[PDB]
């Protein structure tokens, strides 16, 4: 229930509706060397359907491996423009150590449809950058 529109400061609108899931979520490019068993799970506003292991929360984004999966984060703040580049952030997942994992996903307007790649661990916080058209402003 995140509202996928937003306007900067300003006034540049963006809109990530054509990036939420309404069936099957979106599955993160991970060229990492950590990512030979791993899978990322990743929705726009929306939580993601039904995947085994991270049920009951309004998960945003599913780390899935070998058998267990990971809650990084809910669906809460919706994108955050904040100098003109789209952020969202999912946060208060499954425990990490005294804090909690947490999922960001940042956009690059880009004149293509792209899919969102696996880029940084820091910490408890999973990075990700999204390069693709949604990215852009709208009319
Ligand atoms: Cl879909
Ligand atoms: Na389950």
């Amino acid at each position: 229930s995140v509202d996928c529109q937003v306007t900067d400061l300003a006034g540049n609108e963006y809109d990530l509706t054509g990036l939420s899931t309404v069936r099957k979520p979106w599955t993160a490019v991970d060229t990492s060397v950590d990512g030979r068993k791993r899978t990322f799970y990743l929705s726009v506003c929306n939580p993601l359907p039904y995947i085994p292991g991270c049920q009951g929360s309004a998960v945003g984004s599913c780390l899935v491996s070998e058998g267990n999966s990971w809650n990084l984060g809910v669906v809460q703040m919706s994108p955050q423009a904040a100098n003109g580049s789209l952020s969202i952030m999912y946060v208060n997942g499954d425990k990490c150590g005294n804090q909690r994992f947490s999922t960001r996903i940042t956009f690059e307007c880009a004149q293509i449809s792209g899919s969102p790649a696996f880029q940084l661990q820091d910490g408890c916080e999973y990075v990700f950058i999204w390069r693709t058209v949604e990215a852009c402003p709208v009319v």
